[PDB]
């Protein structure tokens, strides 16, 4: 039945979560050998200079978790921090040189997990597609 | 072009997002009026339909014999279950309403699937299964 077959499939989206944070798939082809997480902040910071908690915000997870991974990345030489321009107890992040390609290559791990779901999603018809999309929508309201 | 792509990807976040830090995906808290982990109360469900041994159960959760090992020290100083002679693992009665429980909320989140599911026609539903068999294909 369709139940099962929805219930064995959220299974296996679990399988494959453990034990990273975020789905990507294909290997990380970083040269650096960094969390997930890790990587995305760097990726994150790429887009956007920022402070603990603007990233907080975005990756969802305690300051707490961010300050430990912030003072392991800029031990790693990947990021370095500075004042803001106006209010000088704002700590902004940034990255170094060693980490662009870094931000680069997880921008593009992400970039090549969207390709998939899309080609995925291209081997249906423009209707089944929307079909496909109102199924997720509604599934997408039992979680919220 | 579409936002299929983009909703996959959102989609699969809002399950990580559920689905910490829980052993499994249920709908709904648990009713039990025992405070377990959700890998203990589907052990105890297991037994019930089935008892079993350690590697049994280290395989049907896809966990370490080691991992299994501490649930069942944990289930057995709390008397939900009682061993034998390789050591086979069943209930004690106490235990029996906590799987009972267990099972059926495995049984309110299919249903709530269902529902979803059919307010889909018979050939919609099967875009749907042959779109899953292609996502799941992706995580293998
Ligand atoms: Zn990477
Ligand atoms: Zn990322
Ligand atoms: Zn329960
Ligand atoms: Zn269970």
């Amino acid at each position: 039945s369709l139940a099962n077959q929805i219930d064995q499939f959220l299974g296996t989206i679990m399988q494959f979560a453990e034990n990273k944070h975020e789905i990507l798939l294909g290997k990380c082809e970083s040269d650096v050998k960094l969390t997930s997480t890790q990587e995305h902040i760097l990726m994150l910071l790429a887009e956007q200079i920022s402070t603990n908690a603007k990233i907080a915000e975005k990756l969802k997870i305690s300051p707490a978790a961010v300050t430990k991974a912030l003072k392991k990345l800029q031990e790693q030489e990947l990021i370095k921090s500075s004042r803001a321009t106006n209010d000088e107890r704002v700590v902004l992040w940034s990255l170094t040189e060693k980490a662009v390609p870094v931000a680069k290559e997880h921008a593009t791990h992400h970039e090549k997990t969207l390709s998939t779901y899309q080609e995925l999603g291209n081997k249906f018809t423009d209707e089944e597609q929307e079909v496909i999309s109102k199924f997720l929508s509604a599934l997408t309201e039992e979680f919220q």
